[PDB]
């Protein structure tokens, strides 16, 4: 029983942090194979992030301009080059410890472990969720920019996220390994900022499921709703519209539960009408979206 | 900016990971230098369990009764031995991914990662406190006995939970390392029970200092009390005691945010007394005491490993 937070465990991208300096910025790198990846603002100064030109900034600098660090030993770069918002930096030894992995743009409401290293070395890791407003809601420091997201089903590491910057608000934008941002953030130090943020609507429904997996039925009424009266409900809250695809996702816990899915959006609408009273759901008084179908099918069943 | 449960990273605990079989039963096992830690439970059947004599039952099993799978490669027993609650098995082969390590006994209020297992196959990540009842709200599931809790301090992994069993209420109960139970439970199939927990004070403590850090202000207020006044709404609200040592623990935190632990309490007096009136602090409506006042440093500070 119970049910966490529950990260992946972390050895695998440990393995993979490097440290990268250029001049007087220091950050982290995901060695793989013989490239390591970083974001490519390790190249600016501070004039710079105002408005890079990253072309011109990349084209002064030589190999030897990047240091790179696994450990104690010093990799030595043959190559580098820009895509996107990452630098790629090819060095002269593939990583022996390179996972099995794959590079993977996730949607909002996806759920992905967190490696928060400093220097190469890996800090802590804990579970996030990419935001509906493309954001995450992390927990990073001065020099954790480099650090990367990750699933790992099966043993094949699947990377979606590398930290670049945090927002006004104190939540964090970054990339795909690929450089592309995820939402309308630039690596340029301009009046930007994460929109509005709602709630993921499908998360909150799967996390009620397991929490009538682990035996609590208290929130669970007679009513049912339409699809269409449910959103209408939601969004006054709110929460993200719930498609019929979402309806899909979550038949197998519907299924398991013996609820239907509407039955299940007939009583997240009282819960968001009523609170809780005094009460918890799987030990939380709010109502938890980070966690999503797949991850209550993996917790509750295996 | 930004504060998350946090886990240890797990890597060198990963590649001490196995799965140990006796008969038709199978759990995880810790294998460092050429020794594999399981619980002892391991031995027993059904019917073995209501009443176990470990002893006599031990006695009977032999090194061939135990089959140790690390992931791909088979390990040969060459001898076994108890120590309390934990089964210790030779192995022929040291482990070459044994790290720098020590075995550990936690304080109740003190914190710890949790690497789940099942078939000596690491499967999640997360962190834990011991409750002051002596149980932890983990994620377990069949199989997962043998999954190990532990800190990295440095280089040095600190073992110092292994899983045993869940209790009727969904909560966890294990051992130390050397065998030796966390509160008043048993490896036997009898009646048994959380006592009535309590909440850790000091570590609430820590975390409305983690709030502060993070810019969540607005608990905050121009009062301050005395350990003896606190310290009789603490008991009111079934609140661990606190006392002057914890104080002290709270220093570093109490420089950093520049508000004293006893002006500090005066806020968690009021939010005892009055409730948090709609407001939530760091995304929780909840009063979290499962991070320490050194969790709260080591994350607004970067310490890495
Ligand atoms: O991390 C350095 C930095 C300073 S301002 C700004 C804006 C965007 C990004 Cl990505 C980075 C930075
Ligand atoms: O799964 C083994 C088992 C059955 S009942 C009981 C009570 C305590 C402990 Cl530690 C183990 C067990
Ligand atoms: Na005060």
């Amino acid at each position: 029983s119970g049910f966490r937070k529950m990260a992946f465990p972390s050895g695998k991208v440990e393995g993979c942090m490097v440290q990268v300096t250029c001049g007087t910025t220091t950050l982290n790198g995901l060695w793989l194979d013989d490239v390591v990846y970083c974001p490519r603002h390790v190249i600016c100064t501070s004039e710079d992030m105002l408005n890079p030109n990253y072309e011109d900034l990349l084209i002064r600098k030589s190999n030897h301009n990047f240091l790179v660090q696994a450990g104690n030993v010093q990799l030595r770069v043959i190559g580098h080059s820009m895509q996107n918002c990452v630098l790629k930096l090819k060095v002269d030894t593939a990583n022996p410890k390179t996972p099995k992995y794959k590079f993977v743009r996730i949607q909002p409401g996806q759920t992905f472990s967190v490696l928060a290293c400093y220097n190469g070395s890996p800090s802590g890791v804990y579970q996030c969720a990419m935001r509906p407003n493309f954001t995450i809601k992390g927990s990073f420091l001065n020099g954790s920019c480099g650090s990367v997201g990750f699933n790992i089903d099966y043993d094949c590491v699947s990377f979606c996220y590398m930290h670049h910057m945090e927002l006004p608000t104190g939540v964090h934008a970054g990339t795909d390994l690929e450089g592309n941002f995820y939402g309308p953030f630039v690596d340029r130090q301009t009046a930007q900022a994460a929109g509005t943020d709602t709630t993921i609507t499908v998360n909150v429904l799967a996390w009620l499921y397991a929490a009538v997996i682990n035996g609590d039925r208290w929130f669970l009424n007679r009513f049912t709703t339409t699809l269409n009266d449910f959103n209408l409900v939601a969004m006054k809250y709110n929460y993200e519209p719930l498609t019929q695809d979402h309806v899909d996702i979550l038949g197998p816990l519907s299924a398991q539960t013996g609820i239907a899915v509407l039955d299940m959006c007939a009583s997240l609408k009282e819960l968001l009408q009523n609170g809780m009273n005094g009460r918890t759901i799987l030990g939380s008084a709010l109502l938890e979206d980070e966690f999503t179908p797949f991850d209550v099918v993996r917790q509750c069943s295996g």
